[PDB]
């Protein structure tokens, strides 16, 4: 029946044998399409035709530890796997490929206590609009009725939303064993919707006018309506020591700009691959020279982390993290070695950032 | 735009396409420059247009309610990239929402809304982790030591434990009907039948198929519910409720189960009782007429109006003129889809725990 030494993947359907991964972290696709003149799977070219009406697609070389979206591609169209369970990524619901890692299970389902990931609704005013936000509580939660708790805001990149953090992020299952192992502080985290699923440009507009629009909102949301509804809704600590702001790419940049301009509300900032930047030649005009006086930035700012994967171009972010450190502003620095932009490199992200807060 | 369309409501963000007509018809709109053929489920093949774009508009309008489609490329059928997803007919496709004229009760309203939460355990039973969709109610944390009763929502065959709270709407019908006094706050638990699809190896796959539900619910979801929820626990706080094949399953759980459960509904459910064996069927729970209808308060069955609603009808009035009570549902307009499921709850869930 099917080859040797594969499983089917974790992602997929009750019932779909494939795709399916290989110990050699190939992976091994196969659709009935006999009418179909063409069919492609994203970033890994055509399928070779088989008899019986099927397509058949096995990984040239190894694929990379971690996650993948990934889209079937019938005559060009690009549509969700239907042997797949969704994913919201690129700017649609996608499917994901997981390349299971040797000697790893921090955001695996382990016989510990499991968190709540609740959805929770609030109306904004600023975009006239209900909104959904996912949240994560303690398992511990409920069974401490009076304790509060510190509070984790957690984004997302370009093309996802509300959902991706708990989705292809397992973030449910790293937050849970970070505290059952002592690790992390119970907390709660909240993921709510950048607004940046998809990245136009308007035809008046310079790609400078655009990228500054693009969720330039949602500071706004976050610190006006998200934070409100959480904190009326939720048992939560409300001072700045209690409150962290982490997000990954463009959602790094929604970080910088959220938290660096509302210090008063934020102590704890984290970039995971981010797309915000630092000028170091003006370090002590920048975000209304909130990095001058360098013993006030380091006492207001408990951590200040910036992750990278040793794959898409650390330097970048190792520059700006020892220039930083030079000019005497605190920094983590987290690598991620063998990955690029993708989730895995945000997964490592949290289990390395969580256990840093609050304390 | 085409005049008097609005976009339907589960597309994506940035979605245009398809849209919905003031007068019922749907307005699909695909780009495909390089494909021989597409195709909307149910609805025949759309005209090539310019630009390598195809384009199909219902014949007739379409009936109101909510609708699973695939677009066809080429004969491979897919969800619309357009859309949203929503598990039904046994994997992950998409839908389309006609809207109601006067309707509000599944919508979201200026109302105190409850959490939908995932909650996960294991079962010794099937060998496997399993997640579980959760309703809380708006009050829920506002009222740390209060207790709550608990419904068990089950879905039908293709469909899982996300289709209740996704396609069934079901934590805004809750909000509404708990906001305005209808139903009492309350607890429900939704989980996966693993009846996706259907599958031999005869009639002898009928026994089988989600036959190890009940055993699930009553040993390992309860319990789980139960350490995990501040929840009522005697059987006068617990109800249950399960469309087309999970009715089957909620008679086969409750009426083997009658200390357990005190609330039974079938919506348009597969559930049968032969009338000709009353007094025997089910172990003879039924025997004793009085005993039976002081232990289940409500006997539900709900079936709509276009999907032969007579077999439903005579077992209601069957058992009735036996002296078992029911609670008949007709949904009227409405066939084997979701909207008659959105209805049947509306109804069922004010009659419990009362």
């Amino acid at each position: 029946d099917f080859p040797a030494g594969t499983t089917p993947n974790e992602h997929n359907i009750n019932g779909a044998d494939y795709p399916r991964i290989g110990e050699d972290r190939r992976v091994h696709f196969r659709i009935h399409a006999p009418n179909a003149q063409k069919v492609e799977i994203s970033f890994r070219g055509e399928m070779t035709k088989e008899a019986d009406g099927y397509w058949s697609l096995v990984s040239k070389e190894p694929e990379v530890i971690g996650f993948h979206y990934y889209q079937v591609i019938i005559d060009g169209v690009s549509a969700a796997d239907p042997n797949g369970k969704p994913f919201f990524g690129m700017g649609k619901w996608v499917s994901g490929i997981e390349i299971p890692e040797k000697g790893v299970d921090y955001y695996s389902i382990k016989n510990v206590p499991h968190g709540l990931i609740s959805q929770s609704w609030y109306y904004s005013d600023i975009r006239k609009e209900w909104r959904r936000c996912i949240v994560y509580t303690p398992a511990e939660y409920d069974k401490n009725p009076t304790k509060k708790y510190p509070v984790l805001y957690l984004q997302h990149g370009m093309g996802e939303n509300e959902t991706s953090w708990a989705n292809q992020g397992k973030m449910n299952f790293i937050m849970d064993n970070l505290i059952a192992e002592g690790k992390a502080k119970p907390m709660i985290v909240v993921m709510d919707n950048g607004n940046i699923e998809v990245f136009k440009t308007n035809s008046g507009e310079t790609p400078e006018d655009a990228r500054k629009r693009f969720g330039a909102e949602f500071p706004a949301i976050l610190v006006n309506e998200i934070i409100p509804h959480i904190e009326s809704n939720f048992r939560t600590l409300t001072d700045r020591d209690n409150r962290a702001m982490a997000g990954l790419s463009w959602g790094g940049l929604l970080t910088f700009n959220t938290t660096l301009n509302n210090l008063d509300k934020f102590a704890y900032i984290g970039g995971f691959s981010g797309a915000g930047s630092i000028d170091l030649k003006q370090l002590d005009t920048v975000y209304g020279g909130v990095f001058k006086n360098r013993k006030a930035f380091n006492d207001k700012v408990h951590v200040f982390f910036l992750g990278i994967g040793s794959e898409e171009h650390p330097e970048r972010t190792k520059n700006l993290s020892d220039g930083l450190q030079a000019a005497g502003i605190n920094t983590i620095y987290y690598e991620s070695p063998g990955t690029a932009h993708e989730f895995l490199t945000w997964r490592r992200c949290l289990k390395e950032f969580a256990p840093l807060l609050f304390k």
